[PDB]
């Protein structure tokens, strides 16, 4: 039973990168627009890029098209892949994520993720980054990120410098350890329900 | 600024670990007693003792001597000391536990620590580890989560992990051990951290 266990990481692909990017909100919801989100989302896009995956953008999503996407990307075929990376950047009331028009609550679209639910995605890392201005990880092998200007937000700025200099060297949760405390410097969190270490060394 | 960086563990103690240990529970709660609590308080004991915590358990203190106790270990000091141990073992209510006779919210538990009030503490590990059938305060807090007459699994296979790698592993990595063996049982626990650097127990001088 070994202490210095690693996924296994050497699938054909590293996975998908989930971003859900949203900036402006539909006037009844009375939101503030959020300043720098895509700047935010584009620097998302490189780190993650460059650590092998599969980046796919949305912005500004109605509910029902963003449930759409998330049930897809659930439904497709994981069985090739090393993990699954999921983003929101939105306003977020509780448990809740925003999309454009409506709440949507987090643990079902985590939920979709599960492993009676999506079985070629069972023992791999399944990684959630919520940003928002509450929800413990829907199971095994689940990994939640909260945040708890024009240029980004402090969070996912020190997280993408971080990814950007550790990201193919360190294990994933000590690089978020570091951002913790990057962030604090200028407080973020994560939990983990992970059963082994998580690297993201450069692919074959 | 140094990726391998340990907090500073070689005060002269290494800390108190709290352990509210609750089996019975007042009549009108309705609450079913706690088999096997007892065991695992003693077992945390143990293990906690032997990575050189002074240990200290209270057993179902009604709300007013819980809050009393917490708050007193609050405000004595803590500048010679690594960092702060404290588990619950009880019922819980959403993010409330149970005392033997009501709700306490665990923000007012945990906020007793946060740096603006306990600044001995500052800088330095504060773990709270909570057994019961709420995110980290502030900095430096990590949040330890469970999520039958010998113990319960989470606090069997914690102090088993403990027990082999305490005085070696990082103590993170040590907690996903226990995910991983937890989930092996034939549940799925949790930790929350919102520590800033590595966290180690290495045997003291």
């Amino acid at each position: 039973f070994d202490p210095a266990e690693k996924y296994k990481m050497d699938h054909r692909r590293r996975g998908i990168a989930l971003i859900f990017n949203h900036e402006r909100f539909f006037w009844h919801l009375t939101l503030p627009e959020r300043r720098g989100t895509c700047a935010d989302r584009d620097n998302l896009t490189r780190r993650f890029s460059d650590l092998g995956f599969e980046v796919k953008c949305f912005n500004d999503l109605k509910a029902e098209e963003l449930l759409l996407k998330i049930h897809e990307v659930s439904t497709v075929s994981h069985a090739d892949a090393d993990c699954f990376v999921c983003v929101f950047l939105s306003h977020g009331e509780g448990n809740h994520i925003y999309a454009y028009d409506a709440k949507i609550e987090i643990q079902t679209l985590t939920g979709l993720f599960k492993g009676d639910k999506c079985h070629s995605l069972v023992g791999k890392p399944k990684i959630f980054i919520i940003q928002a201005c509450y929800t413990l990880p829907a199971g095994a092998d689940f990994l939640m990120c909260y945040s708890v200007t024009v240029n980004g937000s402090w969070y996912i700025q020190d997280l993408c410098e971080m990814l950007g200099k550790y990201g193919s060297s360190l294990e994933f949760t000590e690089l978020l350890t570091l951002v913790n405390r990057k962030v604090e410097q200028r407080v973020p969190c994560f939990a983990s329900m992970l059963t082994k270490k998580l690297h993201f060394f450069p692919k074959s």
